[PDB]
């Protein structure tokens, strides 16, 4: 059978600065000032995707280190999730390109789809978010912890 690779499993810290076409992204895809505060200035993002070996399943954990906003959580490929955050909820369904992660993300109170890509090759990670016809780009680079 087919070697697979998913070199977005690990742990990733965002590199320094604002993504590529943040800006413009904001603008578009109406971005509130209280979420574009987390990606502004000094503020890090910590991001991991792992899987357990029994499991079925695979985890993700958000963290912003200094701030209260945190997300965890587990999803199966394919089969939709929702999240909820100040009372507003996200659909989510996750699936694979290849080594590529891919999370389509409906938004229903805004009427608001989000497709976001990861894509990683050894120690660095691209995320690539499209909304409302506007594409972002985030670089992340692996550490241990
Ligand atoms: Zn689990
Ligand atoms: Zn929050």
């Amino acid at each position: 059978s087919q070697w697979t690779g998913k070199p977005w499993l690990g742990k990733w810290e965002s590199i320094d600065g604002t993504p590529e076409n943040w800006e413009a992204f904001v603008k578009a895809a109406n971005i509130p000032p209280k979420d574009q505060a987390l990606y502004n200035g000094k503020q890090k993002t910590l991001l991991k995707y792992w899987k357990e070996a029994g499991e079925d399943h695979y985890h993700v954990q958000t963290s912003f280190p200094g701030t209260e906003h945190k997300m965890e959580t587990s999803f199966k490929m394919g089969q939709e999730g929702t999240l909820s955050h100040d009372g507003v909820d996200l659909k989510y369904v996750c699936t694979e390109d290849g080594e590529q992660l891919i999370t389509k993300i409906n938004i229903p109170s805004k009427n608001q789809e989000t497709i976001v890509t990861y894509t990683a090759t050894g120690d660095d990670l691209e995320q690539t978010f499209t909304s409302n016809g506007v594409t972002g780009k985030r670089w992340y680079k692996k550490i241990h912890a």
